């Protein structure tokens, strides 16, 4: 249905942005800083990404998670089939979180059985991207500092402490069937776990609610003057301190604090796999797009789609090559907790360095990508470069063509035997 | 597969049904279970709609479409159109403007409708877009940020001319679907924004250093500041910051981006009520469900349709066609609807007074049972929905269904092959 009207509406949505990006600066001068792909040194290599499957039953979600890494050595694969209760948003990011888990572990323990001088893991994502904003957001934080208030910090840091060691475990346990079987089909601990964890750090000091932690906890952008007119013969200071030490009580149900646990092991288990991750050292990410809104909020950035566009358009180039980003990004610490992070000093080396970051073009005709390392595009570009054979690199493309998800192994499949099982009264609210 | 997979996810449900079968409120009320009221001839719309997305880089090209079929002619809304990417919020007004096509033509089906007892049967429910609208928290912010800004007085000049805009906006809309039964700019707000932006925005704003500008805080109806004016002013005293604020000396600076954003939000949420507003004008509305239930849902103060259905041929080994109706109504939470607001919708007004009425209800022998909400009781609209029953199912909404999955995908070529035409290939292929 042609409606001549939109179209043009849609275009100039999108060549406003393009025609004026150009910034009046002139993209800072940073394109002729742009220079051409290095040399192909050599490297042994795993490329690894993820694909899911969510199924909503009503209020219950099912899933099922695959990572898979292929490159130099055997496939490896991380595989969690699970269900949910459904929330709108934060049932999709419990689901993003343990996602990225299963690719971090796995990045990581295949980095462990590559063989060679030069190792490299190449993740299709972005460091940035979940280190700006933790999936789960408001809620993993809140989860937390629920938790902390409701044990006490004490007893908390022995929770912290006990669960850490168990991923210890874990992570040995998960390498070897890797080595005998090439896949494991339990790759998340918190489930597993958490049983235990609630009866012994909670079940005994609770009773058949109450807890009070600081308002930060989850923000409100604006303040009632009231507020103010109310504090006169005070400082400002005074009054940002009151409002920052202000702190709020809730009532929790079994419920509640069953979640507020099991939120909170599995971010202390999400940020276990980007700190061991982050080991690697070579490590690269990839992608065609990322979120600049809150990137260039707490350096200038653009996108790769617009960069790609002022290429051609300008400087009449469409050619390969890549351009090195002059500064590396420091991440927030407002989003990685104070105390938790003395347990992760990778995570810590990041924040005190900081990430690498250049866009990249592969081929002649080819299109832009966004490459991010903990270590100097200069050294990590050669080795990954070592793997291209078409219009980008061997090993990811069999990463995407592999985890490439079949038509679901869930589908009516996993479905069907929780057919015949028990009850195939929820099967049936699709 | 696995089988300890598929034996914890078949725990994990059985679990929820046998907590639910273990019948703590549910002993008495599923006794109550009663059969299907006599029905009552009626003329009827149902209302349905879908929505294709396709993220280019930093974009989301959309399409959204709305269908009513019934005892009337076939009506249709289209909207297509591009909106930048912010994690949540893209995925988000997408949504609000979906409802708000189903909303206004809900209302527009119902005053071309011919009959005696005339009804609205609508895809959804009124408690889910209630308990968590497609709002929170950000849009509000939104809300809060621009009174803040541009001050009290002149928001209720750009609420109340925006008003005016939509008046005449519906009776346009209300022309075409009347001649051609079919309009493709539903939404209003995208191509109103730019103008309130100048008019509102533009005036009371100068230009800043990069993508920035410096914003004059007005003053005196409850009086509300950004809470950056306390953390922009810090050596000084709450009397020099009020002060400050009367005489107008006090400044901020804001992303020219972010304030348009917060504008183009702001009329998007207000339109959005404004159609629900239209929607409540109609006496017999209903809602259908077959799958509502987020745990926040019942928490607030009431099961899955899924979990009783599998309950009651369990308990009672019932399988009957009939209804049980939730003994009292439910009011939504105000934190959904601000104050200022809320005088500008009546019928919202009204609706927040009495509340919605709920009722689980199996419309055949073996079918499954659905959520029906409404604005009168249950005994009411029941037998006015049942004129229509066809299968295990009420015919206009099979017909809604069957008609909006009618979607088809010319959306690459739509754009993608056009948007090559006036400029930039470059965005297509990303």
């Amino acid at each position: 249905l042609l409606s001549k009207q939109s179209i043009e509406r849609i275009t100039k949505i999108l060549l406003d942005e393009l025609e004026n990006v150009r910034e009046n600066e002139q993209i800072r001068n940073i394109i002729n800083s742009w220079k051409p792909l290095p040399s192909p040194e050599k490297s042994s290599i795993y490329a690894v990404d993820g694909s899911r499957s969510v199924s909503r039953l009503s209020g219950t979600v099912i899933y099922f998670l695959s990572a898979l890494a292929v490159g130099s050595g055997k496939q490896l694969r991380l595989s969690y089939a699970n269900a949910i209760k459904s929330n709108y948003g934060t049932s999709d990011q419990i689901v993003r979180m343990q996602m990225e888990t299963l690719e971090n572990m796995l990045g990581y323990l295949a980095y462990r059985k590559l063989e060679g001088e030069k190792r490299a893991i190449l993740m299709d994502g972005t460091l940035t991207g979940s280190l700006v904003r933790p999936p789960v957001y408001p809620e993993d934080i809140r989860s937390l500092n629920v938790m902390r208030a409701l044990i006490g910090e004490s007893d908390f840091e022995n929770l912290l402490n006990e669960f850490l060691e168990k991923l210890r475990d874990h992570y040995r346990k998960v390498e070897e069937h890797l080595e005998k079987n090439g896949n494991y089909d339990s790759p998340i601990l918190t489930d597993n776990v958490v049983e235990k964890l609630r009866k012994k750090y909670i079940d005994t000091k609770v009773i058949a609610v109450k807890v009070k932690i600081p308002r930060k906890a989850l923000s409100p952008r604006v303040i009632p003057i009231e507020v103010l007119e109310s504090s006169r013969g005070k400082s400002v200071d005074e009054l940002l301190q009151e409002l920052d030490e202000e702190k709020v009580e809730l009532y929790l149900g079994k419920d509640d604090i069953y979640d507020a646990l099991h939120m909170t092991l599995s971010y202390i288990e999400y940020l276990y796999s980007i700190d061991k991750l982050l080991e690697v050292k070579n490590l690269a990410y990839i992608a065609k797009s990322f979120y600049t809104k809150t990137l260039a909020r707490t350096v200038e950035i653009v996108d790769t789609a617009l960069l790609d566009a002022v290429i051609r358009t300008l400087i009449g180039h469409e050619k390969e090559g890549y351009l090195e980003i002059e500064h590396a990004v420091v991440p927030p610490k407002w989003s990685f907790p104070d105390f938790l992070l003395s347990k992760f000093r990778n995570i810590e080396k990041l924040i005190d360095k900081g990430i690498h970051l250049a866009y990249v073009r592969f081929e002649q005709g080819d299109v832009i990508y966004m490459l991010q390392s903990t270590t100097n595009i200069e050294k990590i570009l050669p080795l990954i470069l070592h793997h291209k054979a078409g219009g980008y690199l061997r090993p990811l493309q069999l990463a995407h063509h592999g985890v490439k998800i079949s038509y679901k192994e869930a589908r009516h499949t996993l479905e069907a035997l929780i057919n015949a099982l028990r009850n195939r009264d929820p099967a049936l609210k699709i």
